[PDB]
């Protein structure tokens, strides 16, 4: 299993504009388009992103292209971030995928706000950190997914997705 397969399980794939759990206009594999209420603002962002008139719909290839850009930007974001990099560097390969997953969903800033949990992951206190991560809006809003990520940080294995 790798980061792409992981995120593909958590985000799903949709070829037509859709609303995310938060109500925002998204397309493809979790690619947020705009936080704006206008479906029109959305279609405009989409066309700007693809470089064509899509009229709210894209192909598999286009979805995958946006996906590769998003994972890349998520990784580079972590590496440029002063709160995030040290933690990333301290982790093993599977747990690294869990941090990338959070950054993809909630943005760098959002994850960097989990000060205490980051400190515990760094110190390798798996159980304590899993309990702390669960005390968040994140967990309360998207629990099935948060649980999967949390177990990944907890165990360092892919058990939570070997199911799926």
């Amino acid at each position: 299993m790798n980061i792409f397969e992981m995120l593909r399980i958590d985000e799903g794939l949709r070829l037509k504009i859709y609303k995310d759990t938060e109500g925002y206009y998204t397309i493809g594999i979790g690619h947020l388009l705009t936080k704006s209420p206008s479906l029109n603002a959305a279609k405009s962002e989409l066309d700007k992103a693809i470089g064509r008139n899509c009229n709210g719909v894209i192909t598999k290839d286009e979805a995958e292209k946006l996906f590769n850009q998003d994972v890349d930007a998520a990784v580079r974001g972590i590496l440029r971030n002063a709160k995030l990099k040290p933690v990333y560097d301290s982790l093993d390969a599977v747990r690294r995928c869990a941090l990338i997953n959070m950054v993809f969903q909630m943005g760098e800033t959002g994850v960097a706000g989990f000060t205490n949990s980051l400190r515990m992951l760094q110190q390798k206190r798996w159980d304590e950190a899993a309990v702390n991560l669960a005390k968040s809006r994140w967990y309360n809003q998207t629990p099935d997914r948060a649980k999967r990520v949390i177990t990944t940080f907890r165990t360092g294995t892919w058990d939570a997705y070997k199911n799926l």
